[PDB]
C-alpha cells in the first residue's frame, strides 16, 4: 500500500490526544439568545484554509518559537469570518486541521497546546507550553493533525464587539528543523491550518452587515506600483527596491500608518499637501527670503501643542527643496507667483513652532496680509560640495530647529528575520539645478495609506503575507511581509531594483508572524 | 434572631463542568480542617457602639493560605466556604454581633445598624462557647470566576449590635477577642490547571527584609540613618520622588535607579560674562526628553526647593578628554526649568565646558548661604516650580496626610552632606527606594487600603511597633510628637496581612 | 530490549503507619507529561562515546507543578515515570543508553563500558516512539523530608554510538532530545505546611529589571551595556558585586548601591602637603574591626586607580559644614585600609578639623595625561589593602570560563571622567540589584548553574541564553569583545538548573 509513496519512511498518524473535557456549544445559550441561528451544513462538514492557515519550520527558526497562534472564533475559518459580519455573537468550538507532510529527510517536533483564557501568552518557554494540555507532533508527520478546540469559557456565550478572551491554539517549534538530504538544498516544511466549526458552534444574534469593527477583513489594494503614488513627495512610483538598512536610520515620517488604519507621524491623507506649506509671508529686509507664519494644510489657526510631531505633510528629510510661492488678494484678484526655495536643515526651518524660512527671487512682490503656498516641484543641490551629498533622505530635520529635540515620532524601522530586507517603494524626485540624490524611497505607497485608513481592518496577527504576482502567467514572482506598523520585508541580501511585469500586483495570501520564512527572492 | 443564615443553595463548580476545559481535585484535608485568615482577627471592646463593622472580608482564596498557594497553579475557581467564628467570652458578659452576607457589588459604606439586619444575617451573643458556622456562598452572575478578572463577590460583615456589658477587673479593661476561621466547601474547586506563579494577581504582597540601615534614600543617594515620625499639621508633605503604590505603580518623577535620583544628563552651554552654564537636559538613559509627558518634571528631578552642589562632568568622544568641575544648582531659582528641558547651573569655570558633548552632574549634598537664618534654604517639603513661572506644576503625586486620630507619618530620615554653611540636612523619605523597587518588579495586587507591617527583631523575635502601608506611597503609626525611633540595628519590617482602614493600631 | 532492569519499589505507601496523613494530588498532574526543566540535550556528530549528554536526580524540582506543591508539604516519597523523545529520522544511526545510578553512587568519570553495568537502556537514534522509563525511588528511609535533601537515584543519558548522517549544505545535521516526566502511581506527598515557610523549596528567580534600569555594583553608576570578551591575558577577580545564588555574599560586597566606593571616617593633615590621613570608620560608622574574615571594609575600591570625588564635613556643636575636592589613589602604598587608614588629596591644606565625621562621595576616575593615554585605571588588577605589609587575605575567587566556546559576560557601565584620558570601562560579574536579590530571597541552588534566556518582550523572541554560576558570575558562548546589541526593554528570565555538562547554543 505504501510501496514507493512515503514507504514507511514517514510516521503515518499522531496517536497523542490533548487531555481536554467535551465543552458545550452555543446550545447552552438558547434560553438568553435572541435567536437560534443556522450556519450552511456544508460549512460544517468540510475543512477550508483558515485566514492565516500558512506557517512554516525553517532552519532560520530556534526552539520556542511560537509559529502559529490563533483565538478561537469565526477568524478560524474564511467562510464564518463572512458570516460573522452579519452577527453580533457566537458560541462553540472548532475542528482545527494542520499539515505537517514535510521531506523524510527532515527532522525537528512541534508542540499544539491549548492555553484557556486570561493567561498571558506572552513569554511562555517549550517546558511551560507542556504543562497545558498539549500534542508533539513530528514535523514529517503524513496524516493531518486533526485538534479540536473547545470554547471554554465562562458565560453562555460571546460578543463580538466585546474584548472577553477565548482559548487559544498555539503551534511552537519544540525541536529545531534539522535535515540530512545529502544536497545542498534546504527543506523547508511548509505547513497549512485548515479549520471547520464543530456541530456546537453557532452564531446568535443577527445584525446588519459590515457595521461592526472587529469583523471587517483586511485586503491589499490591487493598484499596480506605477498607478500609485509616493507617500513622502507628491510623485508617481517607479520601481520596487530592497537594499540593506544598516549604515544608515529609516525613521521617514511620512507614508507612516498601521494595518488597521491608524496614522502616524506626520502622515495626513491627501497626496497633494505631502510636502506643502500654506501661511502669511513676511520680507526679511536686504534678503531674498521671506519667513511664512504656518496656518494648518486646510487653512485654519496651527496649533503647535498637537501630539504630533510637526505640522501634517511636513518634509521628512534634510535637504533644500525648489518649488513655487503663490499668492493671491482677496479684493482685486491679483496674482503673484515666485520662484521660491525651502532648506530644510536651515537653522530657521522649525514647522512645530510655527515659522518656515524660504529664500526666493525678489526683495517685493510678495504682501504680507495674503494667504501664500508652497507648491513643492523638485530637490537641488550645492554643486561645490561632494556629488549626490545633499538631500539625505533617512536624516531627519530638527522640527523645532536648534530649540528642544524632535518628539511624537513615529518609531524606526528595521528587518526582524535572518536573511530579511526593507522593501521599499521608490520613486525619483524632479532635479533642479545640481548633483542631487533623487533616490526617494517610502516605507507604503499613498494609496495604501488611504486605504488602510478607511478600511480599518483589525490584524488578525502581527504580519500579513503577501505574494506579488503576474496576472498575465499567473505565476508569483516573490513573497513580502506586510507587519502591522506599516512596512514591507523581503528576504534578500543585497542592494537590488526588482525587475517587475507592469501589470504586477499584490495578493493577500495569510496572515503570518514574524517567524514566517519568506521564499527566497533576488535575482 | 436565629442561627440560621437566609440564603438559598448556591452551586459551586458544577454548574461550571460543561463550560470548564477540565476537572480538578483538592487535597481532602484542606477541606476538612478550618483555616485562619491572616486578618481573621477582631475585637469587641465597650468603646464600639452599634453601626460600628469590626471586621469584614470578600469570598474567595486569599481566605486561606492553602487556597492561596494553590490558586498560583489554577486559572478559576467557583464555590463557596464555610466560615468558623470563635468567640472569647464568659457567662458574666452581655451584648449581641451581627454577621451578614452582603452581595457582590453591594457597597459597605456607611450602613446602619437597622440596615444591616435587613441582609441575610445572624445575631451573635457575646456568651456564645460554640464556634459559629457561616455558609458563604459565592453568590455570582456567571459560571465561574478567573483569577485574572478580580471579579466582585460576596462580602461577609460583622458588626457591633448591642454594646459589650461586662465588670472590668482592676484597671485591665475586658474584651471579647475573635477569631475567624474558613474551609472550602464541598461545591468548592479549582478550575483550569496553568503553570504556576505566572498569573500576576495570585502573587503574595511581601515587603524587603533588608534593615534600615541596608536600605537607601529615596529623595537623594544616601544610605537611610534612623525612622522619625512627627506632626505634619503645618506644611505640606507632597514630595514626588520615592512616591510607588503597594501594587508597583510609579508616581510623580520617581525611577528605579538609586543612583540617577538627583542627577542631570545633557548638553551644556555657557552664560557669557559669568561663571554659570545652562544645562539643556535628556533622559536618565540619554534620550530625548518629551516636555509633553504625564510628568511633573524628568525622572530624578529634585523635589525640593534648596541649593545642591555637585559636580559636572564631560567627556569628548574623538580624543577622550575628560573635565570635571565642581557645580551648584539652585531649584528655588527663576532659571530651575526641567520640565521645559533647560537647568542652570553655578560652577567654577568660564572657559572649560564643552558644547555639544553629553554632562552628567553627581550631586554630593546641600549648601547654605550663611548669611541668612541659619538652617533655612533647604525646605524638603517645598516642591520647586518644575516650568519656573511659565505655569503650574502638573501631574503631581498626591499630598499624603494620616486621616486616623492618633496617628502619624512614618519617615525613612537620612542626613544629606552639608557642603558649605549651615544648612538643614534632614532628609525624610516616604519609602525606601529599595521597597519601590519591591513593589514595582513584584507587582502583588493589593487586598485592601492597608498593608500590616509589624517591626521584628530577629534575635529576640520580639515586636517592637505595628505600623499601617497604605495602598498608596506611604507608611503611618501610632504615635503623638516628634520622635526618633529606638530601632535594633538589626531590625527589619514584616509584612503580616491586609486590613481594612478601620484597623487601629497600637501605640509605639 | 527497552526494558530497564529494576525491581519495583514501593512510594509513599510504605510510609503510612510512621506518616502523620494521608494526602492526594490532583490527577491531572499524574496523567500528564511535562518537560522537565533542564530536560533538554542535543546529538551531534562532533559527539564521542562516554560523553554524558544529560543527568537529572529524582525529586520535585524535575516537575513544576510538583515542584510548587511541595512549597506546601514536608515530604514526599515515590518514582516517576519518564518519557524521552528523539528527533531522529530513517537515515540516521547511533545509539544513547540511558541509566538509573543508584543514590550514593557517583557519576563523575565513568566509561561507557561502566555505564552498560547499571540498568539500562540502549535507544537506537532513529526510534520515533516515545522512549518510557521508569525511575523508581530507591532509598532506605520510608520517605524524604524537603528540608533534608537526600541523595536520590539519577538518570544518565549517555552517547553509545556516534551519530552517522549527512548534512544539509553547511547546516550539520543533529538530534535533539527532549525528557518530559510524570510522578508514578505511588508517588505522593506527605504533610501539609504552610506554604513558604521551609526554605529549601524556594525557587529561584532573576530580577524582571532592565539593564538600563540597573546599577553597576563597583561604582555607585548606572549600567550601560553587556559585553563578553576573552578574559586569558588579564586575571578577573573582582571584590564588589560578588555575591553566591542563595544569598552569601562574598569578597568586599555589600548591599547599600551607595556606598560602593565611599569612605568615612576622622581626617587628619599631612604637615606641608595638600594630603589627608583618614581614620577610616565601619561604614555604619561604628568601630572598625580588622579582624574580620574579610579583605577590607566593605565597599572598598576593587581596582587600581584614582578615583576622584568629594569630602564632607560637618561640626556637631556649630552646624558648620565643609566641602572639598578630594582624589583617592588606590595604588598609592599610603592606601591600606585592611589597616584602617586611607589618604587623600584634596584642593586645600586648611578648613577640615580634626574630630569630626567626614564623608568621600565618590564621583569618577581621573588620568594623568603626560603618561600613556587609557594607562591608569586597571580595572583587573586588585588594590593591595594593607600596603606593603602583607598580601590581600580572604578574597574571592578568580573567575573563567572552563567550556571551549564560552566567555564571561560582564555588566558593563561608564565611569565619569574628571580630568585626563582615563579607560572609562567598568565590567561587573552582577549588578547590584542582582546581589540584593539573591540576599533577600535565598532560594537553594539546585545543581551548580542556572540556564537564563535573556527575552526581548516586544517581539517575544529569546535573544540568547546563559550560564549563571553557583558562584555568582556569568557565561555566555561567543568567541571574541563584542558589545551585546540589546533592545533597551530585554530583561533576563529564569529557565531552569542545569547539570555541568549543558552545552548552550551561540549567540
Ligand atoms: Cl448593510
Ligand atoms: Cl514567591
Ligand atoms: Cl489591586
Amino acid at each position: 500500500p505504501s510501496d514507493g509513496s512515503t514507504a514507511n519512511l514517514v510516521p503515518e498518524v499522531n496517536n497523542e490526544v490533548m487531555a481536554l473535557e467535551p465543552v458545550v456549544g452555543a446550545a447552552i445559550a438558547a434560553p438568553v439568545a435572541g435567536q437560534q441561528n443556522v450556519i450552511d451544513p456544508w460549512i460544517r462538514n468540510n475543512f477550508v484554509q483558515a485566514p492565516g492557515g500558512e506557517f512554516t519550520v525553517s532552519p532560520r527558526n530556534a526552539p520556542g518559537e511560537i509559529l502559529w497562534s490563533a483565538p478561537l472564533g469565526p477568524d478560524l475559518n474564511p467562510y464564518l469570518s463572512h458570516l460573522a459580519r452579519m452577527y453580533n455573537g457566537y458560541a462553540g468550538g472548532f475542528e482545527v486541521q494542520v499539515i505537517l507532510a514535510g521531506n523524510a529527510f527532515t527532522a525537528g517536533k512541534i508542540i499544539f497546546a491549548a492555553v484557556p483564557p486570561n493567561f498571558p501568552t506572552e513569554g511562555l518557554s517549550p517546558s511551560q507550553v507542556t504543562m497545558f494540555p498539549h500534542i508533539i507532533v513530528d514535523v514529517r508527520q503524513l496524516e493531518p493533525v486533526l485538534i479540536p478546540l473547545p470554547d471554554v469559557r465562562n458565560n453562555f456565550y460571546h460578543y463580538n464587539q466585546s474584548n472577553d478572551p477565548t482559548i487559544k491554539l498555539i503551534a511552537m517549534l519544540y525541536t529545531p528543523l534539522r535535515a540530512n538530504n545529502a544536497g545542498d538544498d534546504v527543506f523547508t516544511v511548509s505547513c497549512r491550518v485548515l479549520t471547520r466549526p464543530s456541530p456546537d458552534f453557532d452564531f446568535i444574534f443577527l445584525v446588519p452587515p459590515t457595521v461592526e469593527s472587529r469583523t471587517k477583513p483586511f485586503t491589499v489594494p490591487i493598484l499596480t506600483v506605477e498607478e500609485m503614488t509616493n507617500s513622502r513627495f507628491p510623485i508617481p512610483l517607479e520601481k520596487l527596491f530592497t537594499g540593506p538598512s544598516g549604515a544608515f536610520v529609516v525613521q521617514p515620517q511620512n507614508g507612516r500608518c498601521t494595518t488597521d488604519g491608524v496614522l502616524l507621524g506626520t502622515t495626513q491623507l491627501s497626496p497633494v499637501n505631502i510636502c506643502t506649506f500654506r501661511g502669511d509671508v513676511t520680507h526679511i529686509a536686504g534678503t531674498h527670503d521671506y519667513t511664512m507664519n504656518l496656518a494648518s494644510q486646510n487653512w485654519n489657526n496651527y496649533d503647535p501643542t498637537e501630539e504630533i510631531p510637526a505640522p501634517l505633510g511636513t518634509p521628512d528629510f534634510v535637504g533644500k527643496i525648489q518649488g513655487v510661492l503663490t499668492q493671491t488678494t482677496r479684493g482685486d484678484g491679483s496674482t503673484r507667483g515666485h520662484k521660491a526655495t525651502v532648506s530644510t536643515g536651515s537653522v530657521h526651518f522649525t514647522p512645530k513652532l510655527g515659522s518656515v524660512q524660504f529664500t526666493t527671487d525678489t526683495n517685493n512682490d510678495l504682501e504680507t496680509g495674503q494667504n501664500t503656498k508652497f507648491t513643492p516641484v523638485g530637490v537641488v543641490q550645492d554643486g561645490n560640495s561632494a556629488h549626490q551629498n545633499e538631500p539625505q533622505q533617512w536624516v531627519l530635520p530638527n522640527y523645532s530647529g536648534r530649540t528642544g529635540h524632535n518628539v511624537h515620532l513615529a518609531p524606526a524601522v528595521a528587518p526582524t528575520f535572518p536573511g530579511e530586507q526593507l522593501l521599499f517603494f521608490r520613486s525619483t524626485m524632479p532635479g533642479c539645478s545640481g548633483y542631487p540624490n533623487m533616490n526617494l524611497d517610502c516605507l507604503l505607497p499613498q494609496e495604501w495609506v488611504l486605504h488602510f485608513y478607511q478600511e480599518a481592518a483589525p490584524a488578525q496577527s502581527d504580519v500579513a503575507l503577501l505574494r506579488f504576482v503576474n496576472p498575465d502567467t499567473g505565476r508569483v514572482l516573490f513573497e513580502c511581509k506586510l507587519h502591522k506598523s506599516g512596512y514591507v520585508t523581503v528576504a534578500h541580501t543585497g542592494p537590488h531594483d526588482l525587475v517587475i511585469p507592469p501589470n504586477g500586483y499584490f495578493r493577500f495570501d495569510s496572515w503570518v508572524n514574524q517567524f514566517y520564512t519568506l521564499a527566497p527572492m533576488g535575482n
